[PDB]
């Protein structure tokens, strides 16, 4: 299982991040090590975000 959804707004100016809105569903493409950020999926395309931004959606 891949699907979450965004638990608030996040908007970063820095490069390879994706824009996310409350209660946006994403799917999560990467991970890292450390989990504390992930590669989504959106209608807006690929980017990184928090992980502790986002929940699962069954
Ligand atoms: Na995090």
């Amino acid at each position: 299982p891949n699907l979450f959804v965004a638990l608030y707004d996040f908007e970063s100016r820095t490069e390879n991040t994706l824009s996310i809105t409350k209660g946006e569903k994403l799917r999560v493409l990467n991970n890292t090590e450390n989990g504390e950020w992930c590669e989504a999926q959106t209608k807006n395309g690929q980017g990184w975000v928090p992980s502790n931004y986002i929940t699962p959606v069954n």
